[PDB]
RNA sequence: AGUCAUAGGUAGCAGAACGUUCUGGAACAAUUACGCUGAAAACAGUAACAGAAUUGAAGCUGCUAACAUAAGUAACACUAAAUGGAUAACAUGGCCGUAAGCCCAAGGUUUUGCAUAACAAACAGUGAAUACGGUU
């Protein structure tokens, strides 16, 4: 609680302190695979768009953990 | 934008809104979204104005589907009996023997044969020639 109000600990920019995001919320995620779903039922699997997606997928993401429940 | 007044509620009555699907206003997601929060709630984060509704579900011993619990629990006790490193051909032992043997009928309709795994059902098999049963 003193690390979050008392000392000066968040002065600098936001350049500085800043931090990776967190990851998509569940909203997003479903938002994201019925477009996928529909990428691939309209468009086809070989599609750029579904291949850019698969590529996309597949590589690693830097992100953070949820600290509280939403 | 400063003072006051009111705000427990079942049945019931009244007022304001959220959300789902579709349509009109030319087209509001081709190449997505993803700072993770905001709001009093229903919720929001891919228009808005109107309209048409098979428009909102823990609650009908409701229906459908999936998955648990009981639980690796109960059951795998009607019988003759099995043994040898094999559901063995061989050897030993046992059981039925007016049957648990043999020949047919009704019914079933291919359930019938072949490979020391295998790639095998996709392949085979029912012969009237004794005056066999039927058909008359
Ligand atoms: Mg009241
Ligand atoms: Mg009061
Ligand atoms: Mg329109
Ligand atoms: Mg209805
Ligand atoms: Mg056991
Ligand atoms: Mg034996
Ligand atoms: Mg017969």
């Amino acid at each position: 609680q003193l690390r979050e109000h008392v000392e000066p600990v968040g002065l600098e920019g936001y350049r500085a302190n800043k931090q990776p995001p967190l990851p998509p919320r569940k909203y997003f995620q479903e938002q994201s695979r019925r477009w996928r779903a529909k990428v691939l039922t309209e468009r086809g699997v070989f599609s750029a768009d579904a291949c850019r997606e698969h590529a996309e997928a597949i590589r690693p993401k830097s992100y953070r953990r949820r600290t509280g429940i939403r």
